[PDB]
RNA sequence: UUAAGUUAUUAAGGGCGCACGGUGGAUGCCUUGGCACUAGAAGCCGAUGAAGGACGUUACUAACGACGAUAUGCUUUGGGGA
């Protein structure tokens, strides 16, 4: 998942941004209910939403120049 | 049976020796770190916010390292071949 970012608009970006974030949260907030026997599965998705962010930041600077 | 004479047996415990352990850690052997130096480079960092630190970040996480709310790491460019 490095190019699949690449094919947004600059604004879907946000998008999943904030939905995958929802995702964390839901599974944040499990998580201390025990519901959760998934571990590994979070880091998939704080790494993308640093990727998201990321690519996000440098079309930022290439819209800057 | 008598008088006289002599004399050892005892080891509660101790000493000498001999053995078997226990204690505690020297010596022997080794190095996971260091001392002193040669050749060569380099001899600065910072208001475009340092050096140095606080608080945090892991699936469960107390500490060192690593990292900084994009958090136990992100993308790219090469290298490498489970």
């Amino acid at each position: 998942k490095a190019k699949e970012i690449r094919d947004l608009t600059t604004s879907e970006i946000e998008e999943q941004i904030k939905s995958s974030k929802e995702e964390l949260f839901n599974l944040r907030f499990q998580l201390a209910t025990g519901q959760l026997e998934e571990t590994a599965r979070i880091r998939t998705v704080r790494k993308t939403i640093a990727r998201l962010k990321t690519v996000a930041r440098e079309r930022e600077i290439e819209q800057s120049k």
